[PDB]
């Protein structure tokens, strides 16, 4: 039943980037497979915890939404199999190579997204990373969530303000996530990553932290509805109580979808 991999089966290729706590490649093991490990030469109890964490998250989650979880390795190195996405990540195609999508699969990208964090949060899983970074295009029509390395059961511009500053010991929250998905939802709707005019990074944590920053959603293309434009402000409460659950995010997106085409 288990998921460990025997050593030598995985073929590690080209490397392709970081995620938590390690370096992404792309590898085969019966078939082209993405691989995360988790270091180099011999493991501290940080990383070993992490590790331990990290897939004792993925071998809860079947879901299409999610990135498949395939199996791990211990052996040479820690690592992560995951299955592999052709086309690249949300953020890569919305500021990198600046794929200009119709509204009508923009929308559809935000309820697939939406549909899997509901998934996970009905398991009790907070993603805690949540950002157009982890969001997957697969075969650019299916959306996998990738990269559980900080759930439990960086970067700052999807981190809701009692994140940013914090107190107390615990400011993550279904709505932390929330948040989160606020703000690629403002990504998808604006194409722009938020508080784009301000270039002080310290200045946009600190600003955001005490309420003064907010992203600017009249930046919102024309022909975005306005029930997702409402839908957007909802998600970006400041106050973390004033902000809608997923099961209620998700009946949203399904009705604007539906009223849409026409
Ligand atoms: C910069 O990253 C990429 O370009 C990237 O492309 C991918 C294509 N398919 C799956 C995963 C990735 C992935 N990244 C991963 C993120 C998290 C991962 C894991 N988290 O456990 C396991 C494999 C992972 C790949």
């Amino acid at each position: 039943d288990d998921w460990e991999i025997p050593d030598g089966q995985i073929t590690v290729g080209q490397r392709i980037g970081s995620g938590s706590f390690g370096t992404v490649y792309k590898g085969k093991w019966h078939g082209d497979v993405a691989v995360k490990m988790l270091n180099v030469t011999a493991p501290t109890p940080q990383q070993l915890q992490a590790f331990k964490n990290e897939v004792g998250v993925l071998r809860k989650t079947r879901h299409v939404n999610i990135l498949l979880f395939m199996g791990y390795s211990t052996k040479p190195q820690l690592a992560i199999v995951t299955q592999w996405c052709e086309g690249s990540s949300l953020y890569h195609h919305l500021h990198i190579i600046e794929t200009k999508f119709e509204m009508i699969k923009l929308i559809d990208i935000a309820r697939q997204t939406a549909q899997g964090m509901d998934y996970l949060h009905a398991k009790s899983i907070i993603h805690r990373d949540l950002k157009s970074n982890n969001i997957f295009l697969h075969e650019d029509l299916t959306v996998k969530i990738g990269d559980f390395g900080l759930a439990t059961v960086g970067s700052i511009l999807w981190m809701a303000p009692e994140v940013i500053r914090m107190q107390d010991k615990n400011p993550y929250s279904f709505q932390s996530d929330v948040y989160a998905f606020g703000i690629v939802l403002y990504e998808l709707m604006t194409g722009q990553l938020p508080y784009s005019n301000i270039n002080n990074r310290d200045q946009i944590i600190f600003m955001v932290g005490r309420g003064y920053l907010s992203p600017d959603l009249s930046k919102v293309r024309s022909n975005c509805p306005k029930a997702m434009k409402r839908l957007m402000a909802e998600c970006l409460k400041k106050k973390r109580d004033e902000r809608p659950l997923f099961p209620q995010i998700l009946a949203s997106i399904e009705l604007l979808a539906r009223s849409l085409p026409k």
